[PDB]
Order: structure tokens, then C-alpha cells, then sequence
């Protein structure tokens, strides 16, 4: 292996020239995404009953869809709401590795043989099955500046003109409009119906009757009679396309002859298809257009050629439209990927410079330099067979594997170079008597590196899923890192490097800092009790550092986004909530003029559901270089409209910045599920939500658990007296159907625009007739025997409460509670907590656990076994290396020093054991194992060769590793000092790395070098 | 029916739910809301059972409301709230107060004078019994290519987290069950094995 | 429907939703006056077809909101294309007993 | 189509399309309708049965297979815009009323079929290759003359052309990868630069 | 080099697969009994002629 | 509904659709007078069920 690639540069070199060359395949082919996939699939089925209730979608459409649910591969849970939007949504939950697409088409199909028990309309309207993401590529708005279009207008023009062309752009996945467009209204006048004794469904019927297409056959057609000679398509009917043809639509004839039409009745014309919700853009009228990635395409050029596309066809937008860009996570991978090649290219250029220092021999020099670069080129080839992406996980998982393939590097040459030197040997024998003393440490450090790295790879769920991406990319470069030391660069130590014939300050300094350095190995050998105690001290440092050091999963960067919760009264409607909305419009855009770039506004909407007190503010701020400054960050932002709006009685407003991956939540969180498993009642459930909330408000080990839905809102009965109707001659039908038209609206059929598109019409009463309990009885219904009846004659109409927003899990009522484990505490126990307190809650009352608690509880005791596993082959891979089944025992004592450095640079620093913190502890943990790996290995090999003592063998090992221990670590940290010394985009994470890193470098290799011999010497004393 | 219907409402669709579970069988069903028509009294109204049927479909209804202030509303409106106006009917009491004539003396028939209203079966085809006694069966059928001992632990694991929450008296058997089975002979071979070793 | 009706309401609706697909080589389709939308997807050789099937489906529940209602309704068909006309069986009546 | 037909390295191009049909519209005046006692349903309801044909029901044959049941016009009554006279629909008040009374016929032209390639308007045509000439030579000659059309007016291939470009265009690629290999290979297994180059 | 670049190019070569298709177009709106008769033409010849 | 009824407006309904299948073995239905049509169709070995 080593040897024979020593005898033979060329084969060595082809391979080399392979690996660079399916590395650049890699480099051009790589996807690229800000993150990869995290969260488990989940389809989502959403349905919508025009006019509906909480209480009717759950009962007409979400009970029946939910019953269907089943025989669906994989599921883990399901999870449903039903709000007075009119709006059902079903979200069906698979186990991590399910094919989405295998769950999205089961999914569809079950809804689609539940689809005939569904309410006709909810029907007509159709039913969406779609893939729950919650990222784009870009979000686009497109605005009237001049006020030329209405949101209707925008988002009718992006969907005629638009949506198709960006949809055949390449890379482009999903797009979305979010937005609605024209409709057909026909907006009903009572007091004009019963003039001329007519009813809403007379003028439904009239619609369905007169706006239709007709399949008129053809001339000349099959089977014809003998000699035809001509055929053609015949046209008769079509539907009805400008307002003055549908309200030339004929209703009724008097006897007189007169012809009542529908324009005697109602208002007619374009208007949207719904009103429950309103975007802005900067107080302009806005529509929005998200465009979500295509699976594995590179977000960079999906990002620039949907820009592209954009500006092309901006060519001939009509006059007062623009396209703005409200969203776009693109720019900070763009920056993410600069600032990893920059620190690839600085850690190439540092290998060269210390091996310099340290050598003061450019030939040497030139070996790592040439390897660094084959295996980076090699591991974008194996990411690119692997499945990975470019992405910022994988990024600085090749961020954190230069200290382990420049450690390689070193080791080879700088080995090479001393017994060359040293023992004065020429370059084939040196080469082949100095990768004999490490071939076989280097397959254990491969083997012994993979195994410290297995709990990250197979540890389950989405923080899992953050790892092994991670994770694996370091494994990967690992693994060639080895290859690459014992193919390459022994062929290029031997054939590169050249005899030795016959600052100087720095040799002499290293000498005599050398010869102090095993002086003190010594007293620390002597004194081994002493330093013992010391090692236990810093065992009890470490747990105590971990225990105080706060928990996360990545640390939270200004991205340049805000995103602002409206939530107004109850009762709220769009009027008044738009205010609050533009209240914080106007203030972003003129207080902070100079920090913000847009606002985008939308109210009916939170992220939890929609409703009329509630919307959303987007806000978009200027560019990273023009927003210098600790003012002009988000952070500041969120806190100084924590201090506007805090202060604010007519909306609860908050502030706060995007999580860089939201699936994930906080890392204190739960998720908990109160149900109704007795069949108690939607009061029952409540009384048990506020009885649990009440107990957990008082609970020292949570906090801020809070209720994720809606308490019951006050509404409004219509009672009919059906037989008081049915005595006046009046039938039940004609009641609730005219009642239901005026009021709730009714879709009728599909319509062909002036633009060749098809729409919707609705007929609903005119605004001014539905809008308050007493219109309810100027309607008018008319009997068996003609002539009207009022609605006044035979209606009533009372106050109640109702719930607007009601949730299902698993098929079953229920009520999510979620929140935080108190400072200090962890999730489980926390889980345990909120337990105690379910058992405490009314028979029949029951719950689950839901999202990344139930994740936990479903791999408990993975973790402990992962890590067993991992040690234990750790530990078996070095008895294979040692011959002994208690060396072993000299390097894995390593592992808490450099975990104390790590822990003490984040503790002292503020950060917090977030991904970013493990991660880059594993490398240094490993970078410390393999040192001492080396170290007890040439003390070994002394100790058997030279037939020396333990305290000989340990000193002249550790004279021998000194110097290459010294030369990674002083590379390593340069190269990571950028990152925890960092301003700009990213530079939360780059901390996150950096700071832990440096730390554990620091204590790791001193404390490394001192005490390893000290450990091998009485590992040695104490079992032989 | 009491059986079939706690089975159906609370046991059957999270069953049918778990992955491996192919499809699921109630010999039953839920309740049913059940109108038993007399033809002897439907003649004396004038009625056939259409016009019950009818009567059904318009007066058990759920009717969408729209709002109150809702939208899109005029200028300045500042309150808006849910509309409820007709629901389903929910008891055997109710279906009975259904409309279905005015007769000429000013009376109105309703569905309780031409027919038992009560809860029962969607279906009567089935008679279940577990040793004698009245039973509730669901017959779990394995999806293709799914394992039958992994499937069988899971709906016997998700029936034990049910039990929880059983009415006073409900008690939960494996009538048929191969899966007990194949467990024990694999776990009879692999003594097999270990006796094989100490033998040798 | 037209065929100018099909092909702006029918078939260019099924189009918008085909983004994504993996695999996509290219697309042709027609709309007929006798009211029929046919869009053909062409995928690399050596996809998969079976999961090129799933995945247009998947994509095809996208556009049945947009599509016309009776279109919706009435039902979109999927299957796996070919043009491969392998064989063609002549069935004939030669004592004339049975005609066409 | 007519430069190709002069262009001697081609024969049989044709469009796998169809042209422009002459196309009939058939337009109601509702408002007599209405007048004369007809709604406009009856008459979109009878004109398309009578024409169109309709579906009714499913009929069980003779050998035990379901099959369909159609209702249209016998042939001699639907053949030519002339024949629209005939057909009568009933009034309001039982009368009949002609379509003669409230209809006009109208002629005029259209496409029968659209083609969209990648979403793009389009119309498809095939060719062969002139004996003595190559699929690719056509292809350069189709090209030519698609050059000396309007602007605005493209061109892709597909099918068969689209895959020969593949074929011919990569060719070279993978002679110069597959040289580049041999070279390598024979480097390695004879360490040697020297060797794999007097080879090449 | 000039042998290569002057070499007409192609896919695959048209064997002779004992099969033969025409396809027949008649003029917008024609009627079935049109092209069956063209069809019959064709027919006739092949089996004639042919 | 009886077992005829069943056969000839559902089971022989959805027969005639079941063309098309990959890796098609056979196919057994049945209709009884529980009014249920049952339509199994089984497939080759290794077919994926998905
Ligand atoms: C047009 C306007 C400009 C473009 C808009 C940008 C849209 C994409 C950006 C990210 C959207 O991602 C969305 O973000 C919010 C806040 O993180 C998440 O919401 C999360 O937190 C909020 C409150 O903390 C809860 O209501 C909810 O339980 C939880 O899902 C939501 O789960 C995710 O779905
Ligand atoms: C050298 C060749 C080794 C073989 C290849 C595998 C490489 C790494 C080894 C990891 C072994 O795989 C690991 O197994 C354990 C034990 O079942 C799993 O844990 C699971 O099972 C046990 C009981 O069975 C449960 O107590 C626990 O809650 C559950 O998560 C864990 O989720 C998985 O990750
Ligand atoms: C199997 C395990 C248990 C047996 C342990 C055997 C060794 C214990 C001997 C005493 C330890 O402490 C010290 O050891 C070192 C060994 O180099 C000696 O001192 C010196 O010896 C060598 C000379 O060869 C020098 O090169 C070195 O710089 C210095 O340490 C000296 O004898 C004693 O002052």
C-alpha cells in the first residue's frame, strides 16, 4: 500500500488526477440549497367551504376526509384545524425515510375516493393535496406603484402572464400565488327581489341555466347519410363573458310581457373570488409570488435565471407595475459558499507556511500543498456519488475537516523529513521507514475517527438530519484524507524531496522550548498523582461547564429579514386590523427609513390560521454594506419595536427574527396534544385546556406554555321557526338556502373572461344588506302558494359563543399546548411535568405528544447506545493497533481535555452548546485522540525496538511528536481564527465554530502533549 | 350495537391508521341514526317514503352563515362574527320533530307519527360472538409486503395505550391471531440452536 | 370546449404545475375542438417511469383548483405513453355473416 | 411546406398537424325564446341530444355485458345547417315552437387542434431524407430554410432529431474522454508517461 | 480531420422491417366517405399494382 | 342490492377498466347479495405494491 505507492509515483499520480478530476465534475454538477432536508414529510390536504364555520368545516368536510385517512405507508401522526375562514387543513405526518412521493400520492388517492361524501361545493371547488414546505427560493411581489391595479388586477396579471414562463424555468420547483383574482359577483338587492317576487336561488338557477357551454356536435357528422361532403364543428352555446351578458340574464316574464333580468336585481361585475384577506407591499396594493426550489437544482442559478426571466419579460409589464423581491435567502448562501472557499484557500496557504516555519524547506513544503487540494477535489467527487448537496452544513463540515487532512498531510512529510534528517537516510528508504511507523496508526486513526463520528451519522430525527450531512462530509474527507496519506504522498515524499547536505532564532527557541517541554513531561510523570487529581479536576470542570452552558440547535443570524405577529380583538375586522398593519408600515418605512427596504403587509393571516384579526408584516432590510453598525442590525430592530408596541392597547404586536430553520423550533420546547379521547365535547376540552394551562402557569419546571390556538369567540344564531315557516307556507329549503346565498354566498359555476380564462361566479347579497343581525330581516322567501314572506315572520337570532378555530390529532378533538422547559431544565423531565399534570385532568381526557417531542420519545435510548457503540469500537480498534486491552485506555483518557477548552471559549464568550458547538467538538476530540494515538504509538515502538521503559519511551515519544502536534495546531487555529473573529452575514454561526474550536485546540494539544505520556507510562505501570 | 359503536368511533380508524395494518373490518359499525317507516301510517298523510327522504335532506342540514360585517363590507364596519344558521340534527328526538305536510284542520305530520327513530347499525348483516356472549370483532388484515410480527406488536401496543380509556365493563381478546405462531417457532428453532451448541 | 378553450384553460393550466419534475426532457401537447387536452411528458432516458408517473400525478393535484369544475370533476387520466404500435389484429368475417 | 418542397435534399415533409376547418356557430336570440315561452335550458338541452348525441344510461346485452345507451338524431335530420329548422321545443304552455323562430347560423373558420411545446405554441412536421442524403443532412436543410422564415417564428427538434443531436454532438467528447483514459490506464499499469503517449 | 467533418451524419440507419405506413390528409372539413375512398385508392394500388 | 345488481352496475363497471396494469397475474371478483362487489387483482412476484 504505502510502500507499494512508494516504488511507483506515476499509478500514485493517475489516481491523483482522477480524484482532482471527478472533483471538479463535482464542483460544476453539486446542488446547492441553504440547508438540507430536515423535517420529516408531511402532506397537507386543504379545503375551503365558502361562508362555512369552524364547527361546519369540521363537520361537513374535516370528520369525513379523516375517517378516509388510512392504509397511508409510514404514517406518524395526523393533525388537523377547521376555522371560520372556511377553511379545512389536514396535515398527515410520515416517519423519517419515507419517499414524499410515495406518501403525497397515497394521500391523494385516499382523499380521492373520500372526495364524493364531501359537501358539493367544497367539491366544485376542489380539494389541494400538496408536499408542507416552509422555504422558498424567492418570494416575488408584484405592485402597482402608480396604483394602476388592484391586488385582484396583480394577481390576475401574474397568473395570465407570469406564472407559466416561470414555471419552465429550470431549478424552479413549486410556484405559488399567493393572491386572489377575478370572479363573476352577483351581488344580490333584497328589497329588488321581492319587488319582483323572486328568490336567491331563482337567480343561482337562472346562472346555472343560462351561463353554459354546449356541445353542439358537427355538421356533416358520424354516421352521416351517403353523399355529405362537408363536416364541421358546430357551436352553439357558450358561457356568458362581460357583466352586461350576465345581467342580461332572464330571471322572470310579467304578465304584462315585461322581462325581469338579473341587472333589474342585483349588481354584477369582476371582483374577486374571496376578501378575507389584504396584501400590501410599502402601502402600495401588492401580489405575491413564491417560488420554492426544485428537488436537487443549485438555489444560485435557479435564483439569478428566475431574476433573469423577470427582468426579460418586465419588458412589457403595463405602465405602474414592478416586480420587488421580498424574500430571498439566496444572496447569504452565495456568501456562505465565498466565505467556505476562502477559508479552504487560506487553509492551503497556512499548510504551506508553517511547514516552511517549522522546515524551512520549500520542497516539503510543497507535498501537503499538492495533497490538501486532491482530497478536497476528491471529497466533492464522493459528495457528489453520496447524494449530499452544497450546502452550509456540508460547508463547514469541509471547514472542519481541513484540521484532520492537514493533519495528515504533516504527519506524512514532516515524519519523512525527521528520520531523513535525524537518521540521515535518502528518500526511498525514508519514505519506507517512516510510513512503516504510521501505515498501521493511520488505518486505526481512520477507523477509530468513523466510529467517534457513527452517533452523529445514525442519530435519528431532524437534528439528525442537521448532523449526518454534516457529519458524513467530514467523515468523507476523513476516510480519503487516510487513503490519501498512504497513496500519494509517500510516492510524493519519495520522489519530491531531496537529501540534506551542508529563523534561526525560531530553531534555536523551538529547541530549547522542546527541551523544556520534556523536561516538564517528566515532572508531570513524576508528579503523576498530582496531575491525577488535576485530571479528575478538569472531569468535574467539564460537567459543570456543560451543565451551565445553554442548549440550542443553530444560532440565530440577521438575515436581513423581520417577520411581525399582528394579532388584534377579537371581533377585529379587515378595516380596523389593516390599521394596526399600517400603522407598522409607516412607521418601518419612516422611522427606520434608512434600515428598511420593504414592508410587506398581510392581513387575514397569521402563521397559525387565518382570520380577520389577524395578519403578518414581512419586512426586508437594505443591504448587509449599507447597514453598518450594532443599530442596524435586526436584533435592535426587534427590540426597539418590542418598546413601540409593548406600549400598544389596540393590537398584540411581535417582533422577531426568522429561525434560520424553523421546523426545528427551540431546543427547550414541547409540543403537547390535549384530547378528547371520551367523547366529552369541544366545552369538556376547554375546560381541561384552561384547567392544564392554569397548573402548568404555576409550574417551575415550564414556562411560557401557552395555549397554540384560539379561545371561543362570540357569535351569532339564526334560529328558523320551521314550522312557524312551514304553517305560513313556506318550505325549510327555500329558508336556508336564501339565507344561506344573501349571506354566506354561493358558487354558482365557472365563467370565460374576456382574456380566455376561466373563473368563478358567486351570488351573495350587496354589501350593505348582510352586514348587520337586522338585515337579516329584510329578506324575503316565498311560500308554496307564491308571494313573500320575511324572514321576520319566522326568524329569530341570538348571541352564543363558539370556538373559531378547531383542532383534530389523530382524528380526535383536541387543543395543541406548547412551550418551553424552564431555564435549566430539560425536555424530558419537563415532559414528565406536563404528565403529571394530564393525569390530574378529568376522565376521559387524554393526550399525545406531537413534532420534536415525539421525536425524542421515539429514539430515547438511542443516544447512550450510539455512543456505546462508538466507544466500544474506538476502544477495539485501538487494542488491534496496541496489542493490548489496556493501552487503549492512554489515549481514550484524552477526550475530556480539549472538551474543557471548547466549553470554556463558549461559556466565556456567551454562545451556546448549539449543532455548530458538537460538531466542531468532534474534530477536536478526534484531533486529540489521533495525537495521542501517535504519541503511545511511538512509545510503544520505542518501548519494543530500543527495549526501553515506559517514562524513556514516553519522553523520547513525546520529544518525537512534539514538533508535528505543534505545527497542526498552530495551522488549524489560524485557519478558524477568521471565523470566531468575524463581522458580516453568517458570522453567529462562524462564531459558533470557531470560538469552540479554538478553545479545545488550545487545551487539547497542551494539555495533550503533557499528560498523554503521563497517562501511557501508568496505564503501563498499573496492567504490566 | 352499543360494541360496534365504541369500536367504530374510538378504536378503528387510529387502527386502521398504523403502518402494516392493510385494511380493517368491523363486523358492525357505528351507530346509525335509524327511521323505520310504517306504510300503514305514511297512507294515512298522504305520504310515500320519498317525502321522508326529502324531509331528511333539507332539515338535517348544515348551512353555511357567512359573517355578520363580513366580507367584503361596507365602509367603515367594525364588528363581524360568525353566522350559524341550521345544523345537524343529533338525537332520534329530533329526527322525530322532522316536517313532512300541513294537513287541511291547520295539524302538521312530523317523522315520529310515521316511523321509530333510534340509534342501531349501519348495516344488520352481521352477529358476532366471542364465547357465547355478545361481541365487537375487527378482523385486521396485513398490507402487502408488510411484516405480520412488527404489524401485530404495534396494534396490540396502540389497543394497550387505548385501554386507558375503555368504558367500565369493555375488555379487549385476540380471538384469531397467527402471529403468537410464527413468534414461537422462530423462538423454538433458535432453542433448537442453542441446545445444537451444547450438544456439539 | 374549443379548442382555443381547452388548450388556455385546460391545457396550459396542467402545464404551469409540470415545474419540478425530475428528469424533465421535454413536453408536447395538444388541444382538439372536440374539447380533448393531451399533454405529453418526455422524461431522460433511463428514468425511471414509474416514479416519473408518481411524481406528475403528485404535481397534477396543483392544478385541479384551477382547472375548470367539470373538467375537475369529470377526471384527469394518467398513464404510461408509448408509440411503440407493436402489432395490429384484423378481425374478419369471410362468410360475411357479421359486419363491421 | 413550400420551400421544402423545392428543396431537393428532402421529400415527404409534411405537417402533423391539421389546418385550419371550416367551423359553424349556431346563435340563439334567447330573448325570443324567452318571449315565446322557452327557457334557454330546453334548447341547449334538445339541440345538443339531438346532435351531439347523449350517454343515458348503461342497457344490459344479450351475451351478459354491460354496455351503453345513446340518444341522438337519425342522420338524415342533422347533416347540414339547413336541417336545423326542423327541430321543435315545447313552450311554457305546452305549444311547440320552432328553432326557425329564434336561431341563426353563422359560418366561419378555425383550428381544429393547438400544439404547445414547452408551453410554447407550435406546429409539428416530419420529414424523411431524400435518397441519397442523411437524417442529419435534412436536419441542416430545415434549419436553412427555418432561417429565412418571419422572425419571431423558432424551432426546436424532438423525438428521433432531438437524440440523434445528442449522439452526434457528444461523439467527439467521448472519443477525446475515452483517449484520455487509455492514456491513464496505461500509465498506471506501466509507470510509465512515455509508454501511454507512443501509444495515444 | 476534413474525412470526419465531411462525413454525413445520422442516428440509424432505415432498415426494411416488412412494413410500410401512408398517411393520407384530405382537405379540412371532408367527410369519412372521402378518405375512405383515397384509402381504397391506396389500397387498390398496393394490392394491384403492387 | 343483490348479487346481480351488484354485478352489472358495479363489479362488470369496474372490470372493464382494470386494462393497463404492470406485471398483471390474475384477477378474482365476486358480488353477493350483502350487496358488495370484491375485486382482487394479484400481480407477479416482486411487483412493488406502491
Ligand atoms: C410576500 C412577503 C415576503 C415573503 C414572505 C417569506 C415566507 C417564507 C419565510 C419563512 C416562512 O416559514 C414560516 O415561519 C414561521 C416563523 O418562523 C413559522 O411559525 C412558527 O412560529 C410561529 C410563532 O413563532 C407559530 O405561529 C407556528 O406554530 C410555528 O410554525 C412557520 O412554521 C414557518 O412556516
Ligand atoms: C462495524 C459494523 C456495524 C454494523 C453497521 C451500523 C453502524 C453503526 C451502529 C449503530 C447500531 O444501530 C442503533 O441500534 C439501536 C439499538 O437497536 C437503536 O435504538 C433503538 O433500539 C433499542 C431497543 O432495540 C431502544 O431501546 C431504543 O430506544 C431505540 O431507539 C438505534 O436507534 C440505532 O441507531
Ligand atoms: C512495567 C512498568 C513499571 C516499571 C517502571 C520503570 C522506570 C522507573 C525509573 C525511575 C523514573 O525517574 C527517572 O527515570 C529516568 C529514565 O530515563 C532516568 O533519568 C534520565 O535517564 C535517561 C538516561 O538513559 C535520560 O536520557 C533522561 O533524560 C533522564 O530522564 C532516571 O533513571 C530517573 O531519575
Amino acid at each position: 500500500m504505502a510502500k507499494f505507492f512508494i516504488d511507483r509515483p506515476i499509478f500514485a499520480w493517475v489516481i491523483a488526477i482522477i480524484l482532482m478530476l471527478a472533483g471538479v465534475a463535482a464542483i460544476f454538477t453539486l446542488p446547492i440549497a441553504q440547508y438540507p432536508t430536515i423535517a420529516p414529510p408531511s402532506i397537507q390536504i386543504t379545503a375551503n367551504y365558502p361562508g362555512a364555520s369552524a364547527k361546519t368545516v369540521e363537520d361537513t368536510v374535516t370528520q369525513v376526509i379523516e375517517q378516509q385517512m388510512s392504509g397511508l405507508d409510514n404514517f406518524l401522526y395526523m393533525s388537523s384545524t377547521s376555522d371560520d375562514s372556511g377553511n379545512a387543513t389536514i396535515t398527515i405526518t410520515f416517519a423519517p425515510g419515507t419517499n414524499p412521493d410515495i406518501a403525497q400520492v397515497q394521500v391523494q388517492n385516499k382523499l380521492s375516493l373520500a372526495t364524493p361524501i364531501l359537501p358539493q361545493v367544497v367539491q366544485q371547488l376542489g380539494l389541494s393535496v400538496t408536499k408542507s414546505s416552509s422555504s422558498f427560493l424567492l418570494v416575488l411581489a408584484f405592485n402597482s406603484e402608480d396604483g394602476s391595479m388592484n391586488k385582484y388586477d396583480l394577481a390576475n396579471y401574474v397568473a395570465s402572464h407570469v406564472k407559466d414562463p416561470i414555471s419552465r424555468i429550470n431549478g424552479v420547483g413549486t410556484v405559488t400565488l399567493f393572491g386572489s383574482q377575478y370572479a363573476m359577483r352577483i351581488w344580490l338587492d333584497p328589497t329588488k327581489l321581492t319587488n319582483y317576487g323572486l328568490t336567491p336561488v331563482d337567480v343561482t338557477s337562472a346562472i346555472s341555466a343560462q351561463n353554459v357551454q354546449i356541445a353542439g356536435g358537427q355538421l356533416g357528422g358520424t354516421p352521416a347519410v351517403p353523399g355529405t361532403v362537408l363536416q364541421a364543428t358546430i357551436t352553439e352555446a357558450t358561457l356568458l363573458q362581460t357583466p352586461e351578458q350576465f345581467g342580461n340574464i332572464l330571471l322572470k316574464v310579467n304578465q304584462d310581457g315585461s322581462q325581469v333580468r338579473l341587472k333589474d336585481v342585483a349588481q354584477i361585475g369582476l371582483g374577486g373570488e374571496t376578501y378575507n384577506f389584504d396584501t400590501k407591499y410599502n402601502g402600495q396594493p401588492t401580489a405575491a409570488l413564491g417560488i420554492q426550489l426544485a428537488t436537487n437544482a443549485n438555489a444560485l442559478a435557479t435564483a439569478k435565471a428566475v431574476r433573469a426571466k423577470i427582468d426579460e419579460m418586465s419588458a412589457y409589464f403595463p405602465h405602474g407595475l414592478v416586480v420587488k423581491y421580498p424574500y430571498d435567502t439566496t444572496p447569504f448562501v452565495r456568501l456562505s459558499i465565498e466565505e467556505v472557499v476562502k477559508t479552504l484557500l487560506e487553509g492551503i496557504v497556512l499548510v504551506f507556511l508553517v511547514m516552511y516555519l517549522f522546515l524551512q524547506n520549500l520542497r516539503a513544503t510543497i507535498i501537503p500543498t499538492i495533497a490538501v487540494p486532491v482530497v478536497l477535489l476528491g471529497t466533492f467527487a464522493i459528495m457528489s456519488m453520496v447524494g449530499f448537496s452544497i450546502n452550509v452544513l456540508s460547508m463547514f463540515g469541509l471547514v472542519l475537516a481541513i484540521g484532520l487532512l492537514v493533519d495528515d498531510a504533516i504527519v506524512v512529510v514532516e515524519n519523512v523529513e525527521r528520520v531523513m534528517a535525524e537518521e540521515g537516510l535518502p528518500p526511498k528508504e525514508a519514505t519506507r521507514k517512516a510510513m512503516g511507523q504510521i501505515t498501521g496508526a493511520l488505518v486505526g486513526v481512520a477507523l477509530v475517527l468513523s466510529a467517534v463520528f457513527v452517533p452523529v451519522a445514525f442519530s435519528g430525527g431532524s437534528v439528525g438530519a442537521i448532523y449526518r450531512q454534516f457529519s458524513l462530509t467530514i467523515v468523507s474527507a476523513m476516510v480519503l484524507s487516510v487513503l490519501v496519506a498512504l497513496i500519494l504522498t509517500p510516492a510524493l515524499c519519495a520522489t519530491i524531496l531531496k537529501p540534506i547536505p551542508q529563523f534561526g532564532w525560531f530553531n534555536r527557541t523551538f529547541n530549547s522550548s522542546r527541551d523544556k517541554y520534556h523536561v516538564g513531561v517528566h515532572h508531570v510523570i513524576k508528579r503523576s498523582g498530582r496531575w491525577l487529581i488535576i485530571y479528575l479536576a478538569v472531569i468535574v470542570a467539564v460537567g459543570l461547564l456543560f451543565v451551565r452552558l445553554p442548549k440550542s440547535f443553530l444560532p440565530d443570524e440577521d438575515q436581513g429579514l423581520m417577520f411581525v405577529i399582528v394579532q388584534t380583538p377579537s371581533g377585529s375586522t379587515q378595516e380596523t386590523t389593516a390599521r394596526t398593519l399600517a400603522n407598522i408600515s409607516d412607521y418601518l418605512l419612516t422611522q427606520e427609513k434608512d434600515i428598511v427596504e420593504s414592508a410587506f403587509t398581510v392581513n387575514g393571516f397569521s402563521f397559525a390560521g387565518r382570520g380577520q384579526n389577524s395578519g403578518l408584516v414581512f419586512v426586508k432590510l437594505k443591504d448587509y454594506s449599507q447597514r453598518q453598525s450594532s443599530d442596524q442590525k435586526v436584533q435592535a430592530l426587534i427590540g426597539r419595536m418590542f418598546g413601540r408596541y409593548a406600549g400598544y392597547k389596540d393590537a398584540l404586536v411581535i417582533p422577531f427574527n426568522p429561525p434560520s430553520i424553523p421546523e426545528l423550533g427551540t431546543a427547550a420546547g414541547f409540543d403537547f396534544e390535549l384530547t378528547d379521547n371520551a367523547g366529552l365535547g369541544h366545552d369538556a376540552l376547554m375546560a381541561a385546556r384552561n384547567q392544564l394551562l392554569g397548573m402548568a402557569a404555576k409550574d417551575p419546571t415550564l414556562r411560557g406554555v401557552r395555549p397554540n390556538g384560539l379561545n371561543d369567540t362570540p357569535q351569532y344564531k339564526v334560529d328558523i321557526d320551521r314550522e312557524k315557516a312551514n304553517a305560513l307556507g313556506v318550505t325549510a329549503d327555500a329558508i336556508d338556502q336564501t339565507f344561506s346565498i344573501a349571506w354566506a354566498s354561493k358558487y354558482v359555476n365557472n365563467f370565460l373572461d374576456t382574456d380566455g380564462r376561466i373563473k368563478k361566479v358567486y351570488v351573495q347579497s350587496d354589501a350593505p344588506f348582510r352586514m348587520t343581525p337586522e338585515d337579516m330581516n329584510i329578506w324575503y322567501v316565498r311560500n308554496g302558494s307564491g308571494g313573500m314572506v320575511p324572514f321576520s315572520a319566522f326568524a329569530t337570532g341570538h348571541w352564543t359563543y363558539g370556538s373559531p378555530k378547531l383542532e383534530r390529532y389523530n382524528g380526535i378533538s383536541a387543543m395543541e399546548i406548547q412551550g418551553q422547559a424552564a431555564p435549566g431544565k430539560s425536555t424530558g423531565q419537563a415532559m414528565t411535568a406536563m404528565e403529571t399534570l394530564a393525569k390530574k385532568l378529568p376522565t376521559g381526557i387524554g393526550y399525545s405528544w406531537t413534532g420534536l417531542s415525539f421525536q425524542e420519545i421515539q429514539s430515547g435510548s438511542q443516544a447512550p447506545i450510539l455512543y456505546a457503540i462508538s466507544i466500544l469500537v474506538v476502544f477495539l480498534c485501538l487494542a488491534a493497533l496496541y496489542e493490548s486491552w489496556s493501552i487503549p485506555f492512554s489515549v481514550i483518557m484524552v477526550v475530556p481535555l480539549g472538551v474543557i477548552g471548547a466549553l470554556l471559549a463558549a461559556t466565556l464568550r456567551g454562545l451556546e452548546n448549539d449543532v455548530f458547538f458538537q460538531v466542531g467538538l468532534l474534530t477536536t476530540v478526534g484531533l486529540s485522540a489521533k495525537n495521542a494515538i501517535l504519541i503511545v504509538e511511538f512509545a510503544r515502538e520505542l518501548q519494543q525496538t530500543e527495549n526501553m521503559g515506559p517514562i524513556e519511551a514516553a519522553l523520547e515519544a513525546a520529544r518525537l511528536r512534539l514538533r508535528p502536534i505543534l505545527m497542526t495546531s498552530l495551522a488549524f487555529i489560524l485557519g478558524v481564527m477568521p471565523l470566531a473573529i468575524s463581522n458580516g452575514a453568517g458570522s453567529a454561526s462562524q462564531h459558533a465554530i470557531g470560538t469552540g474550536v479554538i478553545g479545545g485546540m488550545i487545551t487539547a494539544t497542551f494539555l495533550a502533549i503533557f499528560m498523554i505520556p503521563m497517562f501511557f507510562v501508568k496505564v503501563r505501570a498499573v496492567f504490566s
